[PDB]
């Protein structure tokens, strides 16, 4: 669970830290025979090439089983100012394994194969901070920040994929290019 909280999102229907969908793994393999978060990540790594995986945005965008574009967030909301410290801040700590990434329009500015280990302490109590995030491209016209997170979790011994998506419009100081 969680959303990028800084820069601040706007909400369409409800403020919520929920996933957009919770689905079976899309890649056939031995998810449930693996153990721990390490096993979930290793299964993902093993299956990704045969499934033509590039990045989470490519996996989710236009793929109906991943649900609504932008999740619960409103891309037509009031634009937020980029943070001045090269970060984005999550709403809580990160407590599920799996890859996540941040885009500013069509520029991927941050990516990690396991955001849980990279950006938090595995507790929901400690706020996760994404860094480095270079917002400079947003000067020309602002930008849409997009966050994608494919959380891997076991629910009663059964692996699921949870999709988290945010769209956060950001301000910019100069004309579009
Ligand atoms: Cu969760």
């Amino acid at each position: 669970h969680g959303y990028i909280a800084k820069p601040a999102p706007s909400w369409k229907a409800s403020k919520t830290n929920n996933w957009v969908v919770e689905i079976e793994p899309q890649w056939k393999g031995g998810w449930d025979e693996s153990k721990g978060d390490e096993g979930l990540l290793a299964t993902f790594k093993e299956l990704a090439p045969k499934n033509n995986f590039k990045d989470v945005r490519s996996l989710m965008d236009g793929n109906p089983v991943f649900g609504e574009e932008c999740g619960f967030t409103d891309p037509k909301g009031k634009p937020s100012e980029p943070p001045s410290d090269g970060t984005a801040t999550f709403s809580r700590g990160i407590v599920h394994a799996g890859p996540c990434e941040i885009w500013l329009d069509d520029k991927m500015v941050l990516q990690n194969d396991d955001c849980q280990s990279a950006y938090g302490d595995g507790t929901q109590q400690t706020i996760a901070v994404f860094k480095p995030v270079d917002y400079s491209s947003c000067a020309a016209g602002g930008c849409m920040l997009r966050f994608y997170w494919l959380a891997l979790q076991r629910l009663k011994g059964k692996t699921v994929w949870q999709a988290y998506k945010n769209c956060i419009p950001l301000t910019g100081w100069s004309h579009p290019q």
